[PDB]
């Protein structure tokens, strides 16, 4: 059974994964308004993946005996200053999500919640791999 | 090309479909907290379908030359007074969404936007069919 503090942190993170999904969809609305279908398609796939991650948090919280409480989702930005600007914002957001998950990892270690440490490690690795992909796109577009 | 008024209404409706998806997911969190897996599974599938509907609005808006602006999503209720209460709330929400779409239908007729009338008619039929399914579940649970 999860402690209340870890359940709160996981529930907070689930709502952060939903906002991440929503932000990427918003980036797609910007790319699609400019006619960058291919970049918009990449953002829509990332929005789908973040939602899938959110539902993995969902099912894990219920497996460990907690429940989910859904919070308001803030309005994301809807415009950026070009392609590179949007992907730099995505990279910055991914680094924020990685830091968020790393903070839960430290809390789980403190309460010796080894199942939560194992659960979260998959998401750190997927985030760094997503950061690497965005860095590759930025590198490709250089100058 | 869509008029600004119809584009605004479709964009408003897209955000209403996202909130609908979010409300059904919230109903699933309530059912799952009580251990009603089967009812929670039904709500998660409805949440997925509403999101699919939202993305059909998304792609239609861009086909007709508009863009999408994503708005804040309000926090849904997270608790109901039993199974019947949750499904009555779903029925009431579906009737609200049907009325919303019917109002766009009238606006599209007024501007003789026959493509939008055709686009929307599929969603009215799917909503009435969803209302029928919720009424059947309510009928099944009677007394
Ligand atoms: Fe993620
Ligand atoms: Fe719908």
């Amino acid at each position: 059974v999860i402690s209340e503090k870890v359940r709160k942190a996981l529930n907070d993170q689930l709502n952060r994964e939903i906002y991440s999904s929503y932000l990427y969809l918003s980036m797609a609305t910007y790319f699609d308004a400019e006619g960058f279908k291919g970049f918009a398609h990449w953002m829509k796939k990332q929005a789908q993946e973040e939602l899938t991650h959110a539902m993995k948090f969902y099912e894990y919280i219920y497996e460990r005996g907690g429940r989910v409480e859904l919070e308001a989702i803030e309005k994301p930005p809807s415009n950026w200053n070009g392609i590179k600007d949007a992907f730099e914002a995505a990279l910055k957001h991914e680094e924020f999500v990685t830091q968020s998950i790393y903070n839960i990892l430290e809390l789980a270690h403190e309460e010796k919640d080894h199942a939560t440490v194992s659960f979260l490690k998959w998401f750190v690795d997927e985030q760094v791999e997503e950061e690497d992909q965005v860095r590759e796109i930025l590198d490709l577009l250089e100058k």
